[PDB]
């Protein structure tokens, strides 16, 4: 049963912005297809029953030990109760008024981001001095990491991650860790106006620092890279179709909706982590008998209805349907954050270079593994 | 979101746990497929230029190679994983100066000093089980219940203080809320640091006054508090949850221990036997490399994990009879209490309390039988962990 998680990561590559061949063969073939096999691996490509799967009490989002121990501050390796108390105590740090108020700041952060790329000249690597550069500084920010310190806790992360080096990588990641440690040893002595002051604040001495420096470490790391890697695509598209994004630009009034669309076009992150089956459970016409896993393709329900005209990228679509940030209880807790810093970037770089475009665009973007990952792109104005 | 196969130290800490759970006494089939494989093979790999690998050791001197080789780290594992947050997380020279100060209170000398106290604790949980009347749960009854006092009074804890200092402790590790943890930690701390400021006015016969007289100066606080839990915690853990083993083994063939009761002499390396077939800590803590190493015939690059399997090693020749549990098995081998410098410190407080206590219950209860003989006996995650264990005499 475990190859059937190495087969999944196979069906989620993409030509360019469009998903591949193979799994679109698995969209027409129905709803729900077997990937492995008395025990079943499912693959969840339609809409309806994704969310069937994702809301459901019958499936679990944990590999097997307390998630707590091995897995503190890591959600969706939680089950209720003990998933619901913890994302109870930190969901307050994401509420609308606090991500309102940190507004401002992420303006700021695209700005400053873009200052240093005019100065710089073009051609330039938007990876890092776009992508990297907003999506760190921001969730630094919203971490209340000082800002002599984010440049290298950011390459201490990066580092351990990809370096081509196994021993710098460890090295990496236990200079990444004892930074976040000593970040929550701070808090709880003197409890700042961040995400961290914030859930100290409010439950004190109920919140572990295991749990507390688990979560915080977890927000870096999806910060880091889901972002990073969502405002790269993003520039990527606008180089692309420049003419949609120069009506967000002129009249953004008239598309307000613009953000799901992208969102849903783009998508990611392409498949949520596999859920295993605890009774047997209906699933449209299907039965996945209890031990069975099910796999969701969010890039399959976004883009249902490739490769039809409808499906192409349509920044006037009215109200876009998806489900990029997965559904039930372990929807992403960072969705207003990472939506915040999408909102305030990507037209802050539409403004900022409106005549945009692919330095060499003869040549292919190379992209890495799944999830979708904009190794290099060259941009000139 | 963040996938958790990505996550290095933890993804493989879950794999080399599932790998560890056990078919009634024996390693479960997964572990055997990978012990006829080679003495070396891979949890894992990150998949990328530089991704490390996370490796699982099963042969006995490539084991042995692992744990006595300078070229590892017990600290640069945890130190990377949120997970991490006494002994094992330290690196010479920490971990020398800091082992040096607490090995006296667990030499020879001082092992045949508690004997005689070891022999009472036995004896009084052995009668309140009998007062109890079967079926009885052997698993609070007698493991824990030795295991608790063995180790409390081997701290000097008095006697009136140990329900509720222990209680203290494991609630302090256990609890969901946070603030219920604290609570706990502070009584304990706040006994713990009492004792100590008594210990060091004048050293008494217990763990701590022997290291206070040896390395007095040398020694913080938190060391010996830090140490004391350790004992009474994770210690009798380890202590409660071989015994409950060992009551189970013996009640599933009795006839080698009516060999044990009847003619003792005739199998002097009895526990050697017992406790390399139990091995009831299945696996050491993940070691990093720090150095390339080539070990059976793969090459461990710097920054690779190793697990080793103690289990592994000490059933390396099952499933052939060879290694079915034979209590007159001369000089029996293993591995259980681990190699090189991180080699059990509490190993010979463990084994006086097992070599006491399991000839004391096979004399006292030579009837000893489940309950339910055809109910299973459920087991929880690894480590070795029998949940209940009803028996009847
Ligand atoms: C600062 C940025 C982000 C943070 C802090 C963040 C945080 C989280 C957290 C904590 C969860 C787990 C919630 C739970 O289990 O209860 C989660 C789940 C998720 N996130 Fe994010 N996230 C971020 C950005 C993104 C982005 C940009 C996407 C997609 C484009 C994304 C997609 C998801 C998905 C699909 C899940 C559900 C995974 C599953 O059900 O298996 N996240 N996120
Ligand atoms: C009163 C009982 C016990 C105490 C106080 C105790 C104490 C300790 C301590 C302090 C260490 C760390 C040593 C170091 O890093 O230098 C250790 C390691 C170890 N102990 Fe124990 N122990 C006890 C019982 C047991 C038992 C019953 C077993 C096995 C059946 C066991 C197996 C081990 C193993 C395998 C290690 C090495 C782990 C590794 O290298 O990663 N211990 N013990």
């Amino acid at each position: 049963e475990e190859i059937n998680v190495v087969r999944a990561a196979e069906l989620h590559r993409r030509d360019r912005f469009d998903p591949v061949p193979q799994l679109r063969s698995l969209m027409a073939e129905g709803p729900l297809t077997t990937l492995g096999t008395g025990r079943t691996a499912w693959l969840a490509t339609g809409y309806d029953e994704i969310r069937q799967v994702l809301s459901s009490d019958d499936f679990s989002a944990r590999l097997l030990t307390a998630a707590g121990i091995t897995w503190p501050g890591f959600l969706t390796q939680y089950d209720p109760p003990e998933h619901t108390r913890l994302r109870r105590m930190v969901a307050p740090a994401f509420a609308v008024r606090r991500m309102q108020k940190f507004q401002p700041q992420v303006e700021r952060v695209v700005q400053d981001s873009l200052d240093a790329i005019e100065a710089l000249g073009g051609p330039v690597d938007f990876v890092p001095r776009f992508g990297w550069s907003v999506a760190t500084t921001a969730t630094c920010d919203f971490l209340g990491i000082p800002r002599d310190d984010q440049a290298d806790l950011a390459r201490s992360l990066h580092a351990s991650r990809t370096e081509r080096s196994g021993k710098r990588r460890t090295a990496a990641g236990n200079k990444f860790m004892t930074y976040m440690n000593k970040m929550t040893a701070r808090t709880r002595r003197d409890p700042g106006d961040d995400m961290f002051g914030v859930v100290v604040r409010e439950y004190g001495d109920e919140i572990t620092d295991a749990e507390l420096t688990g979560v915080a470490a977890f927000v870096m790391g999806a910060g880091a890279d889901q972002v990073a890697r969502f405002l790269a695509a993003g520039a990527w598209l606008m180089a692309d179709d420049p003419e949609q994004f120069a009506l967000l630009r002129e009249k953004p009034d008239t598309v307000p909706d613009w953000l799901d669309e992208v969102i849903r076009y783009l998508t990611t992150d392409e498949k949520t982590h596999p859920r295993v089956a605890t009774d047997d459970v209906r699933i449209g016409d299907h039965l996945i008998k209890a031990g069975d896993t099910v796999t969701c393709s969010l890039l399959a329900a976004n883009r249902r209805n490739f490769p039809r005209p409808e499906d192409r990228f349509d920044i006037t679509r009215v109200r876009p349907e998806h489900l990029a940030f997965g559904h039930g209880i372990h929807h992403c807790l960072g969705r207003s954050l990472a939506e915040l810093v999408f909102r305030t970037a990507i037209p802050a770089l539409a403004h900022r270079f409106p005549t945009l475009r692919l330095a060499e665009p003869h040549r292919e973007i190379r992209l890495g593994p799944p999830p979708f990952d904009v190794e290099a792109l060259l941009l000139d104005w």
